[PDB]
């Protein structure tokens, strides 16, 4: 093992520790995509975790500044100021890949935006949202996942990453209620009649499940409207990429078949990932 190769290891520990799901799907890629993948997973972990390190700024204002160096002299020797392993590992891929910067830029803006968070009044700020810290990861793992990336490949790449983050916000709604977060708009949550501490206390009902599938069937068409374009993308990653938005889409019978509950977290197993890899690997 190289130095090298011990930092995209380390790398790939996060991706796997913080997502099953993701990690499932694209360590099935060819090895150098698969590596590339792991590093741009891992800072942008770095990212949304960064804030309750010291409960500062402090650690994102350094991953912004080393990821600036990166870009700025990509083959020049830094001193990270940050997560090491990681950045050396990002710097190594954006030598050999165009890296768009400024997707990383505007995540890191969402995530200290979060600070002052305050419930999006409208579902326009919710998909803004979605945009910013998943839309942008798709952005930026779009010239791995591709061999000459257009404008297509790069509105398909963020249209599956705001679906995803849309199944996520669709999956921890009682989660991200303890913690004092609620992402469903006020416009929505009005219109339906809802009130999220309201169900987290007394439980599921016909407004709320209304509500709850309004939501999922935005995910669901965007979800179809990306399979439909899945050609954008590389050949070997193809299938790879409907495993992973497959295994994430089932997210949501899951939640179905708990009755939306509020209080804890749904998952598919990790038999059902072998189910639907099978699925797949069965039409490639």
């Amino acid at each position: 093992m190289t130095m090298m190769d011990m930092n995209f290891k380390y790398c790939h520990k996060i991706m796997k520790k913080h997502s099953k799901s993701f990690s499932y799907a694209f360590d099935l890629l060819p090895e150098d995509q698969r590596k590339a993948v792991w590093a741009i997973y891992a800072v942008c972990r770095k990212i949304d975790d960064s804030i309750d390190v010291y409960g500062d700024i402090q650690f994102l204002n350094q991953i912004k500044e080393d990821i600036q160096s990166i870009e700025k002299y990509p083959y020049e020797y830094h001193h990270f100021q940050s997560d090491r392993r990681i950045m050396m590992a990002l710097q190594h891929v954006a030598q050999h890949k165009n890296i768009a910067f400024q997707s990383f830029y505007n995540l890191i803006d969402t995530v200290y935006k979060d600070q002052h968070f305050t419930m999006f009044e409208t579902d326009a700020e919710l998909f803004g949202y979605c945009y910013g810290v998943a839309g942008t990861v798709g952005e930026v793992l779009t010239p791995i996942l591709s061999d000459h990336e257009t404008h297509q490949t790069y509105d398909v790449a963020r249209r599956l990453g705001e679906s995803l983050q849309l199944i996520n916000i669709l999956r921890d709604v009682g989660e991200d209620f303890e913690n004092e977060r609620i992402y469903f708009s006020k416009q929505r949550l009005k219109q339906y009649e809802v009130d999220i501490a309201e169900v987290y206390q007394n439980g599921v009902n016909n407004h709320y499940i209304d509500l709850w599938e309004y939501y999922a069937a935005i995910a669901e068409k965007d979800f179809r409207d990306v399979m439909d374009q899945i050609k954008v993308f590389s050949i070997e990653a193809q299938p790879i990429i409907e495993l992973a938005a497959r295994i994430y889409i089932e997210i949501l019978d899951e939640v179905r078949q708990a009755n939306y509950t509020l209080h804890e977290r749904v998952f598919v197993e990790k038999r059902k990932k072998a189910k639907l890899f099978h699925e797949i690997n069965s039409k490639y």
